[PDB]
This record gives structure tokens, C-alpha cells and sequence, in this order.
């Protein structure tokens, strides 16, 4: 239906994961293991939230792959500015789709635990 | 040309609840969110009058009649329990749409009891 | 074209403009006289960037119309702690198109001086 | 489902002109925009690395060849001249599409002086 009324939805989001790396000397962007990229849907130049858990810190970037299975989430250039190794992040996309289909969109999520461990749920989480 | 218009809000609610524990998101009692227009993940803005801290996150459904209004995880860090914030969410249309498009509103007087 | 790149682009703005009113007590957005929406093509309900040149203070609101001929610019609810009366202020819309017609896009522009006096072009206003 | 996507940048680029005098957006030498392909008129987000202020603006051209970058007006209040910034846009299109997306980028050394 042309003209219809277009949300901005959650597609998908990396739930608190640890950042492994902050390089003030690579490029601006956030590198992560294209695992996780896949399980939160999330694209290579894709803008993506991040929230700094951590330290309170919010902002935009956009994503760039890691290697498979390195487990990393490297916030490099300007961005190693608001985080450190270790701190504790929640990163995001949003995507638009008209308001049917947001009424019955599920979003891609992943959940993380000790070394970079991904998980499909909260379940096994520790609190 | 498409345009970014005020799909719906909240005026001021209260903060009920700001859980650490919990997921990153603002629950908000689905009569509300019925009443706004908002969805359940959809993106929303925040702006807590109490604290002048403005931010963005997401919405989720909190229990029909409960009259919730929870900032959780991260966002807890800013709001806390009683804090007034304002709730919004945006659409975009095109200008022909744009130009009689009507927000859906909710008002609120005492313990986040919506003016009905 | 079906997946035509789509650009983010300056749809209009009033230049430099002197809040009039700001009252925490009416609705959070910001109440412009009708006859300068009309010159930025801004709508009522449209979402809008504020930029508070004064005190540097960046934040986003929506437009809802004023009187025409009031010249009023007010600045509401929680956007009262923002901006002051007398603080200059710079408000502006952004649209999306697709990139063969964001090239050739001309914004929708309004300069002020004195008394929010408004003018077509930056000619007549002092520096 | 529409993305997100960054259109492209200028990675690090250094602030040759901070006029307050001057409207307030980012003026860049048009043969940066051509690489870029950032146009004038679109939105920008700049970061600026050497105090770390992060904002929004929009872009118009300056003189080409001039190698200017000049964050002028208000903005003018978020870098002064010498300043490392990094300026991006960000376009949408369907996921299809951006799943074989690459922006353009333009490289800087020494003087302003685009990687060739």
C-alpha cells in the first residue's frame, strides 16, 4: 500500500558482550566475529547503537566483520574513546518495514557469557 | 520526499520501576502502548524531565493494567523510581501523507492513571 | 528504480532565530509561528533538530504551529532546560530521497534579525 | 526491511577552518565530497578524535582543490583548527541491496592531501 507508515524496529542486537579490544590506530567502526554478525543479523557497514553498559557511555558507529571464531569486539579509532577492553557493551541495528509488518517482527538476538560465549537465550546466563 | 513525524507519546509518565537485572529497554503497560501507538521493539525516544537526560532504546510490553513504566539495564543508569519522563516514538511518510498525518497521544494524571 | 539508494538530506531550516518563550509547563516541542513553517516547509508534527548557539546544546524535538504572525519560537516541556528566552537558536528538518533528486535538492531557508524579523536571504542581516 | 548503511567518508581529515561567523555546517573541498560521495545538502555525522565531541550537521562545498575543512557557525563550538575529525553519511536501501553494499572512502596524509 504506497504512501504506508514506516517504523524503525530493533533487528537485531549483540545482548551484553565484552569488549576484547580498543585501538585508537585502526579505523573508526566496530569490528566483531562474523558469527555474532550473523546471529544478530547485523551487516558488514551496517550503522549500529552502542550502549557502554559499563561506563554509561552511548554512540553510533557502524560494523565491520571480524574473523570467525576470533570472538572479538574491537572499538577502534574515535570509538576507543568510549570504551575499554573488558567493559561491557550492547550493540544494535534498526531497521524500517511498514507498521504489518512491525506488528509481527521478532528481532535477532544473541546473549554472551564469559570468554565471548554466544548464546540463543538468556537461560543459561549467569545473573 | 519522505518526512520523520511524530508517531505518538507519551506525555508525562512516571518511572515505576529502573531494574538493572533486566534487559536494556523501556516495558511500558500495553494499555499505553495500545493508547500511543507504540510497538513492542519498536525504537522510542526518552526524555526525562526530572533529570533533563534524554536517550533512545526500545520498547517492550509490560502487564496489561499494571500502569508500568520500567527504564531497565543500561537505561536504569538514567532514570530512577519517580522520575517524569516523556515516551515517543517517529514514523516516516511521504509529504502528501505527512501533511494531515495526527499523532496518537496518551495524557496521565496521578499514579500514571491515563486521562480517559 | 526498485532499491534506489535513498539520501538523508537538509529539507529546510530557520537560521539563527531568537527564542521568544520557554515554559516547562506546556508540552515538550517547539511552538514556531505558522508563517515561518511555512518558509523552512517545516510541518506541524514534523521531527526537528534544535541547535542552541548560545549555550551549545544539541537535542531533538518535534514542530507544532504558532499563531501566524505571533513570531513566536517556544521552546517547551523538558526542552525549556535546554533554551532560554533570548537564546539564538538555529531549526531544522531533514527529509529522505533518492539520490538523483538530492542532487539537484535546493533546502527550504529562512533568515531572522531584530525582532524575529523574518528574511529570504542573509542579505539585509547584520553580522 | 530497510537498512542502514554508511555511504561513505573522509577517514581522518584535519579542521583548516572553525568560522563563527559563517552558517553552521561543514564546508569541505569538493574534490573530498566527489570521493566521498557526499553531497551538499546531506546529512553528516562527524566525529572529532582529537576532543572527542561527536555531532550531526550537514555538508556544502567548498572551493575545489582548496583541501579546506571548515566547521563553521555553532558547529565551530565542537573543533577548532588542527583537529582530527572523521565525517561520514549514511544512506538506506532495501537488505538485498545492502548485503553487497561498499561505501567510498577517501584516505588523508599529510596536508589534507588525499590518498591517490
Amino acid at each position: 500500500p504506497r504512501g504506508s507508515m514506516i517504523r524503525t524496529m530493533l533487528q537485531g542486537k549483540l545482548h551484553r558482550v565484552k569488549v576484547t579490544h580498543a585501538d585508537l590506530h585502526y579505523e573508526s567502526s566496530c569490528a566483531i566475529d562474523q558469527d555474532f554478525l550473523d546471529a544478530a543479523g547485523i551487516l558488514e557497514n551496517e550503522a549500529i547503537d552502542i550502549w557502554n553498559v559499563t561506563n554509561g557511555k552511548r554512540f553510533s558507529t557502524y560494523a565491520i566483520a571480524a574473523e570467525r571464531g576470533s570472538r572479538i569486539i574491537s572499538v577502534n579509532g574515535a570509538a576507543a574513546h568510549c570504551a575499554s577492553v573488558g567493559d561491557i557493551v550492547i550493540i544494535a541495528s534498526f531497521v524500517t518495514m511498514p507498521d504489518e509488518e512491525a506488528r509481527t517482527w521478532r528481532p535477532n538476538v544473541a546473549y554472551f557469557e564469559g570468554d565471548n560465549e554466544m548464546k540463543r537465550t538468556a537461560k543459561a546466563i549467569p545473573v
